[PDB]
Order: structure tokens, then C-alpha cells, then sequence
């Protein structure tokens, strides 16, 4: 009945009620999934946010740069879902690039310390979470991560786009490892979504030039998309993630599903 | 409950019980869809084959090279499903290339009359069916066609691969037109499936050289696929088509979903 | 000294002094190549046009839809360059799609007779010319064809884009055959060039809607290109074709080189 | 006469006489270029190696992880080529990934410290060198870097492939910056070349499993390539780099040229 009835799914990446992962979690619960949530740093805030989900879910702390958090993660999940139970799904919805790499300054001005932190959080951590959680995943399981199509350079978000190029490559290798467990690994490449951070950047948080370029980027998306694109509505993206978590794409792995209104298939 | 409960879906392309479209139809009916079937030329044979589906379905004749069949198709579908009802889904599972283009002779020996017939049936007809059926499709509907990844040349099936390259391009334009109706258009790129025609070719129907090349092509597929690939089992492909017919990929159009075990994401 | 000193090269596709093939021929002669030209239908006009090239060149008639022209072509070339001499290069600069397929009407209104004629001239003929000329090509030779990136759908030129998708696929198979002769086969994907036909379409030859869409398409190209794009200057495209005809890309075949200002690598 | 007559070109990446950059330098000098070389760490060794080039060239020390080396690089180049002279070309032939990331252990066992060092040297440094050298490059200049097609995952060299995915993305952004100077930026994606490090790995330096997988990877390359692939001969790769350094690909930037025998265009 529900698309994800009886499935146990870990969802990372909630920080506000406009996080893509908040809508992934809401839709997954609507479809019968039992969730375990992970959050970074502001756990009191995240608990208050996730109190608004349709069902209660245990919240675990996870800083993906903390090797001790990752080393203990599987045992804390098993404690939360009960011994003898394993996960059927894992959602990676985690990304960050320090400001020096996202247009507040020229691409050339980002120090490598900043780029390497962003690639750690946004790309390497996808392999990190798979390594931690595959030992407690059931055959037929599914790992899904969030992507923004990096196949062409864009005016702003420069180093973040490089990090997404690395993530797409990491995903293909995670699929190799996950296949030994009977588990699939895929990314959902979403169009632009007006999260709190996104709206701040359009408002000029990283400079007027970066704001104007991203606003024009957003506008062309809805113009290109044959079915349109609503940057204020994350539900179509959440449904696509749930599709990959379900049993209905069983021969897809190492791959990228585009939830972008079809915009990437059109020129003008 | 059922993935496709209450949806009205037209399925083309059944000719034997090993047709990919036979398994698409079976799975769609398992998931609550009400079907209308179309068949080419041997309608008595196709009716006997489809008597084995879990539910009865009206069968309409459709030769996609016959402009009179296409001009009458929408009215015959409306008669079959009842006035005031429209389609929610359309499945194109149609392909053919005369033997001169598929390895029985060198690529250079195929006369254009043969190539143009194959491109008519295998690529142009996707636009033909969309033109005929979009006027009787509901908003939120879905058109799905079958593909075999043509991004690289392969030893055999040469002109058929050229026809698939054309089909992928046709799909992106059909998505533009379908979007005006609130309808999505996508292809499923399947790995090799042992249909009756496929087994005959491996058995040497088009020459020993073509048979040996296709057998080695099949074997590398399961070796590359991180989750494996079973050429004897079309159900994973049928489930993927049903996923695209459902409401769970609502922001994907003009696109290609790979149901190939992940083989196209791996080198060796 | 000259990039193409001593090379014997056949160049198809001249019809006016704004043809891309006119500039290919001019640059090749500047670089020391000895040319044989082929022309379609209006041979008196083409001879008057090519009288303006820096050197005289024999002109042969070639309608690529005429099997008798193709069957005699190799012998007529050998007569023109002398017995015991072979070609080092072949340039395919041929394209056509009847008006019903290029935006004067909706994509769905093109009859297949029109599409099949356009695919014959624009895609199948690349294999046709390779079949005719490979028997009289030297090892180390090069076949080059002209392309317009069809990986995404564009507002107009719809069926012509489908034909380019087919041509890219044909090129990969021609490379397989040409390799047995020690010959490379590649396409140059050019940005928009203001030929006489192009200017007529922008002027509204195929309707005001098609004209406006193509004008906006052209403008975004120069905006995207990191080094800019001058649609009035075919010389950068001609130089790229000469690069592929030379010995300086000796390990590239079945491939596509983009002479588009870098526009296809950028989003906005 | 010479392809690169009068051009001033910096070439990084020589360490042995089997380095790809050694053959790039040799061919560039054969074609009239005046070189400045950069080398990492073992400068006495590199000078003895480059004494075998057809012409003497100044050698400058450059560790791309050393910000002081990069901050002084432009001034040291200007001293070497003379005040009032600028560079016409820059070759990046630099790559490294610590052993934990290249198959001596499972992909999951590479610590991020190792991955981040490899991405620093193999990808970020392409932007680092462009930032340092664009202020002393002439309009019409060219930056070229070395690539190994990372679009699909391969058995070994795992994290190095992720680093190449990042490099391809970096190249598209460097093209944006370089265009303001009238300079192009491109990568050459080479097939496998038997450098000293490559032969050591096939010999089992990183374990027997990694050695066997890379040997089978090499063998399929020559089998796929329509013109063949000779892993013992770097000259076709060097010629392709020289083609991009020349004026004969003037409308290509942000792009990738494949010098791989056509292998990436073929499946089997
Ligand atoms: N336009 C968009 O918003 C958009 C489009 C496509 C893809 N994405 C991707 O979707 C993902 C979710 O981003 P979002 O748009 O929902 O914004 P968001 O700010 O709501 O989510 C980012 C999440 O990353 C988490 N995070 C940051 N550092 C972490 C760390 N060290 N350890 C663990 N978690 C950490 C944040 O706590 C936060 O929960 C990101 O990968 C993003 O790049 C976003
Ligand atoms: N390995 C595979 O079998 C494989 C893999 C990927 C994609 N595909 C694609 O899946 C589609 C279905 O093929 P299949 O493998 O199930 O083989 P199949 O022979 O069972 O189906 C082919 C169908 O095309 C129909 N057809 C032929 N000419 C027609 C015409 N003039 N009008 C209407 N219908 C016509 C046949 O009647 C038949 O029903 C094809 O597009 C095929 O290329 C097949
Ligand atoms: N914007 C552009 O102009 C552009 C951009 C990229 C690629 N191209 C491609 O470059 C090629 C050359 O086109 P062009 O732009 O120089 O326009 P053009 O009109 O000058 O050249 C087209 C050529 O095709 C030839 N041709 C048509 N039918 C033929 C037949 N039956 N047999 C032999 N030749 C025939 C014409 O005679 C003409 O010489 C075409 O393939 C075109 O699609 C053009
Ligand atoms: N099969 C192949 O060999 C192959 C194929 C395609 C691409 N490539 C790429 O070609 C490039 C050249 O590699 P190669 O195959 O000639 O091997 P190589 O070992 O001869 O060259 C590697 C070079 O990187 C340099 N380097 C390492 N660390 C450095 C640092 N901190 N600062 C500056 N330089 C540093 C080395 O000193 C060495 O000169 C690399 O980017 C490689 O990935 C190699
Ligand atoms: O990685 C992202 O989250 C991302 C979001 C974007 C949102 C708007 C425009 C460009 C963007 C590029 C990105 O890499
Ligand atoms: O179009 C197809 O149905 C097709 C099937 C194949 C099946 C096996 C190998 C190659 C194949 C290529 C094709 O284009
Ligand atoms: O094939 C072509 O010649 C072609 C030219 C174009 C020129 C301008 C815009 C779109 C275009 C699409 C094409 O397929
Ligand atoms: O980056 C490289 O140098 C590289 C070389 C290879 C050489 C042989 C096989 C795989 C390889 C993968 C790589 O990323």
C-alpha cells in the first residue's frame, strides 16, 4: 500500500524545515517507512524541527568529518532500531563549501584548505557513510545521495560544482562496493530549491554579483523544463528519492536520476 | 495500494510471451492498471499470447507505418475505454531493423531503403504515437519507450544502434510537446534480454560472426553490472517502466533511465 | 611547412561562398593541400564560386542520394588525381532537411517521407561516402564530417537535430570500418554560422516563431562561450577541420571535436 | 614550418624519460617551441633526464603544494624568458594519489588525508598553475592538462579516478577565467601509457589483485580502439597536446580531447 511499507531508512541532512531532507523524511513516513535521523552539530534545533514530521523518529548525532562519530554510527543505529534489525535505505543529503569557494570571491581565491573541507563534507562523506552502514544493510537495500548536475560550469557555486563532480565519481565506486551486499547506490540530481541558504545567496549574502547570476540561473531552469520547475516545492524531489528507495528501480545502480523538470535535456 | 491503481495505460509491442512488453503488461496489471493493448499484423497470435495475462484487455491493431491506423487510433482507444475517459500512460515497445543492417552483412552493405524502414519503425514511430495519443491523455500522464544505450558503437546490431541514437533525440522533442499536456516522456535503456529474436541471433540466425559477438557482449554485461544482470529475466525492466508510469518520478522528462544492472557506469 | 603539404583531400558541400566547406577548402589550400571538390546539382554555379579559391581544383558531380554517382565516384576521383595516387583526406559537409521538419510547422507535422530524405542526405551519406572512398584512401588518412551538437533538444531545427544524433552514431561505426584501412573518422561540432540559409531563417523564411527562436539561440552562444563566438566567421571551424585532416591528432577516431567557443561546456 | 615556431611554452611533470611530459617536451621542441621546464623535488635527477631533450631548457623548481613556489613562479619564468616576453603555452602533466587510494587497499580504506593530498596535486593544482601563469600569458595562448577518462568507474586507481573527475570540472572553470586573457584551457584524455609507475603496478607493486585488473584494463583498450592503442608509445599523446598548444584548434576551450585510439567510443 505505502511505497516504503516496513522499510527502515536512515535520513541525514535535516537542518531547517526547508531542507530537502526534511521533505524526503516527510514523504518517506507518509509511505510507511520507519526512520532514523542524523543531524550535525545543532541537535536541539534539529529535534525541534523534526518534531513537525508526521511521526517521531530517533535522532543521532553525525558529523561526517568526525571519525569517532562514523566508527560508532552502525552500533548506535542498531540500538535505535533493535538488535537483529537492519536498514533498508540510507539517504545522504549533506553538502557544504566554505564561502571562499562559492562566488563571494573569484574561483582562484579559494584556499585549498577551504576546498578540501568542502570536498570532505560533500563527496568523500558519501563513501564514509556507505562504509559505516553497509554492514547493517539488508539485501535489496538502497543508498541515495543528492546531486546538482555539474557536467557544465556555472557562474557561481564554482568549487561546490567541482565537489559534485567528485561525488558523481564516488557514487560509481560506492555502487561497486554496495553490490556485494545486494545494495544499490544512486544520486538524484535536483534542480534549484529555495532553501534558507539559497534564498540568502539570492538576497546577496555572498555579494551582489553572485546573487544576480544565481537568480538568472534559476529563471532559465523553469523556462527550459518541458514540465516546468518550481524552486519553492521540494516534494517532486522527495518523491524521486523515495522511488529510488523503493523496490521499483531494481536494476539501476551507480547512476544519476534527474529530478529537474527535464531542464538538462533542453537547450533554451 | 497498487502502484498504478485506476490508471488507464496503452501497451504496444507484444508479439510473444518473451516480449519485454508482455512483462510490462503483466506487472502493470499486477499493480492495478487497466490496459489497452496494440499489436502488429498477427492479431490472432497476439490475442492467444495475451490471454495469459492476469486480466483481459482489449486488443487494437496498430502498424506504425500505416497512417490510417494512426489516424484512427485515438478514436478506437476512446471506444475501448469509454467516452469521457482518457489515458494516463502509453508504452512504446516497438523496434525493427531489416537483416541487412544488423550484422548478417557488413554495415556498409545495408541499402538505405532498409535503414529508413528501421528508423521509421524504431524511432519516428515514437513521435507518431505521441501525436496520435496526446489528445486523449490526462494531465500527469506518462509516455515511456524502450531503448538500448547507443552512446558507443557495438560489434553487431549496427544500424539498429543508429536508430536508437535517433530515438533518444526524438524523445527529447516529444517531451517538449508532451509538456504542454502535463505529460512526461522518457525512455528505459535496458540491458540485453533473451527474447525469441535475441536467442535466434545468438544461435547464428544472422551468421556465426554476429552470433559470437553478441554472446560476448551479453557476458560482459553481467560481469560489469555491480548488482549483476540476468538476461533471462525481464521483470526488473518491466518494474522500471511501471516506475516511470507511476506518479513517483514526477519531475523527470525528456530523459533516459538505465535498467541495466549499472553496467553502463562501469569500465570492466 | 604547410600543415597539409602534399596531402590529397576531397571536399564536398560547397554551394555558396558562405558555405562552411568553402572556408575548409580555402584554408586547406593555404596549407598546401591538393583538392578535389564535389558538388550537388548546380555545377555551373559551384564552379563559378570555387573559381575564387586560391587554387584551381577539379569539380566532380555527387548527389549522395544517387547510387550511380556513388558507384562511379572512386574511379572519377582516381582519374582526377592520377592513377597510382590515393586520397589522404575526405570532408563531408553535407546536410539538408525538408522544411516541414525544421520549424515552419510543428515537429509532429513532418511526414516521414521528409524526415527520411533528410536523414538520407545528412547521416546515411556519411557511411555512403566512406564506403565509396575508403578503397582509394592511404593509411594515415582522415575522414571528417560536420556536426551541430544534438545532445539536447532545441526550439527549432527539430528533425535536423534528430538527423545529427544519427550522424554521430554513424560516425562511430564508420570509425570501426575506417580503422581497417589505417584511417580515422571524426566530426567537428560547430557553433552557429551565418550561411545564406541561416540568415534567411533568421529573417523569417520558415516563419516568425522559428526566426525568433534561432536568433535567441545564436545570442546565448556568444554569451556562454568563454572565448566568445563569432557566427560571421567560419575560419575557426575550417582550421579545426584542417587540424583533424593533419597528422597532429593521430590517436583520435570515432570522436567529436567541438569548435563552438567552448559554449557546450558552460551553463549560462 | 614548425607547428609551434616561436612559441614560449612551460612544461611541468617530467620525472623520468618515460614521463608523458618528456615526450610532450621533445615533440614541442621538434616543432620549434622554446621551453621552460618545471620539476618537483628531485631537481638534479630531472636535469640529468632533460639533458637528453633536443634542446637545452631552463629548469625551475615547482611543488604545487607549496604556496611560496606558486607565488614566485611567474617572476622566475619571466627571468628565464626575459623581461617583456610572455608565455604562449602551459602544460600541466602532474598527478599523484597516495597508495591507500589506488587499490593496494579497498576504496573504503583510504583516509581522507590521503585523498585530499591526491586531489590537491592532481586537480586543484590545475587552477593553481592557471592563477599563477595567466598574468604572464599572451592572447591566443593555450593551457593543456593531462586526463584519464573518469566517466565510468574502473577496478583500480579508484581515488585517482575521483581526482580526474574533479580535474575535468576544474578545467571548465579555468576556461572561464582564461577566456578573459584570450587563452584556451583543455585536457587531453590519454589511454594507458607504460610509465615507470605503471609498469611497477602491473608488476604487482600495489598487490597482485590490482596488477591483474590493470593488465586486463590495458588489453581491452587496444582491442576496443578502431586504430589500435600502443601503451608503449607516448608520441601520439604528445602530438595531440602540441595540436592544442598550436593555433589550429582556436575555438575549443573548457573541453576534453581523447587521444585513446578511439577506445572510449566503442563497447567491446
Ligand atoms: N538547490 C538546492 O538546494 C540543491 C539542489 C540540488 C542538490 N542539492 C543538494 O542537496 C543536499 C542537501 O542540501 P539542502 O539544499 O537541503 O541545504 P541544507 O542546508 O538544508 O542541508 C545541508 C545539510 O548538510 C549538512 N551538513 C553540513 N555539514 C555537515 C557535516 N560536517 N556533517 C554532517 N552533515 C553536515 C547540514 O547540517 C545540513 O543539514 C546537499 O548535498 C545539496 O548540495 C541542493
Ligand atoms: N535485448 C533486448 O531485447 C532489448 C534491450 C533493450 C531494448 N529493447 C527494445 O525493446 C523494444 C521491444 O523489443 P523486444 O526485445 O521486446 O522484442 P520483440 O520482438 O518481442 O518486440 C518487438 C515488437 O515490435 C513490434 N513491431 C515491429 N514492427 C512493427 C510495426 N510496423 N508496427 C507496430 N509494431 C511493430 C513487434 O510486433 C514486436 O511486438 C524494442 O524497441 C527493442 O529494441 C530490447
Ligand atoms: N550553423 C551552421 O551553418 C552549421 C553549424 C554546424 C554544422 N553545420 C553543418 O555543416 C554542413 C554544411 O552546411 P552549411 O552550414 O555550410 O550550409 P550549406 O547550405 O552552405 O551546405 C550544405 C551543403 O549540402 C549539400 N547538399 C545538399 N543536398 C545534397 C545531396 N543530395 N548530395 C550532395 N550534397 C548535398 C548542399 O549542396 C550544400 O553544398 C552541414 O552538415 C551542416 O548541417 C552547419
Ligand atoms: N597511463 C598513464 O600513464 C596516464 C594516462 C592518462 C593520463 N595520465 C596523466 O598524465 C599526468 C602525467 O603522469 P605520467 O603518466 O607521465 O607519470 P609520471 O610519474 O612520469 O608524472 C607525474 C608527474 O607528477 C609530478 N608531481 C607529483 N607530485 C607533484 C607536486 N607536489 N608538484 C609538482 N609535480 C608533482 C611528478 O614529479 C611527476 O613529474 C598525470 O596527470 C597522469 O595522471 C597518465
Ligand atoms: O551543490 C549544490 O547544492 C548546488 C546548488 C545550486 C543551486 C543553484 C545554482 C547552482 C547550484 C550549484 C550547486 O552545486
Ligand atoms: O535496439 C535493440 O533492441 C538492441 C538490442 C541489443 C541486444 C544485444 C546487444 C546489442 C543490442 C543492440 C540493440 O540496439
Ligand atoms: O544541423 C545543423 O546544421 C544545425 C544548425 C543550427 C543552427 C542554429 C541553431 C540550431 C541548429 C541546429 C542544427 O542541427
Ligand atoms: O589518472 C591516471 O593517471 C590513471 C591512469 C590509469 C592507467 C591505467 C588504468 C587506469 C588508470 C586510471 C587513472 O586515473
Amino acid at each position: 500500500t505505502g511505497l516504503l511499507d516496513g522499510k527502515r531508512i536512515l535520513v541525514s541532512g535535516i537542518i531547517t524545515d526547508s531542507s530537502i531532507a526534511f521533505h524526503i523524511a516527510r514523504v518517506a513516513q507518509e509511505q510507511g517507512a520507519q526512520l532514523v535521523l542524523t543531524g550535525f552539530d545543532r541537535l536541539r534545533l534539529i529535534q525541534r524541527i523534526t518534531d513537525r514530521l508526521p511521526a517521531k523518529a530517533p535522532l543521532l548525532e553525525l558529523d561526517v568529518q568526525n571519525e569517532e562519530h562514523l566508527a560508532s554510527l552502525a552500533g548506535r543505529v542498531t540500538e535505535a532500531i533493535g538488535a537483529g534489525n537492519k536498514l533498508d535505505g540510507v539517504v545522504h543529503s549533506i553538502g557544504f563549501m566554505p564561502q571562499t569557494g562559492m562566488g563571494i570571491n573569484p574561483f582562484f581565491d579559494a584556499p585549498y584548505a577551504d576546498v578540501s573541507k568542502g570536498i570532505h563534507i560533500s563527496a568523500y562523506s558519501y563513501a564514509s557513510m556507505a562504509k559505516a552502514l553497509l554492514p547493517i544493510m539488508n539485501p535489496g537495500g538502497s543508498i541515495v545521495g543528492m546531486d546538482f548536475d555539474p557536467s557544465r560550469a556555472m557562474p557561481a557555486y564554482n568549487w561546490m560544482t567541482v565537489a559534485k563532480s567528485a561525488l558523481e565519481s564516488v557514487n560509481r565506486f560506492v555502487a561497486r562496493e554496495a553490490g556485494k551486499y545486494g545494495v544499490r547506490s544512486n544520486l538524484v540530481a535536483a534542480g534549484p530549491i529555495r532553501t534558507l541558504a539559497m534564498s540568502a545567496i539570492v538576497g546577496g549574502a555572498l555579494g551582489e554579483e553572485a546573487g544576480a547570476q544565481i537568480q538568472l540561473l534559476e529563471e532559465g531552469w523553469d523556462q527550459r523544463a518541458p514540465i516546468g520547475w518550481n524552486m519553492k516545492d521540494a516534494t517532486p524531489v522527495a518523491k524521486t528519492v523515495c522511488a529510488l528507495l523503493s523496490d521499483w528501480l531494481p536494476a539501476t545502480t551507480g547512476d544519476i536520476i534527474y529530478a529537474d523538470g527535464g531542464a538538462h535535456t533542453q537547450l533554451l
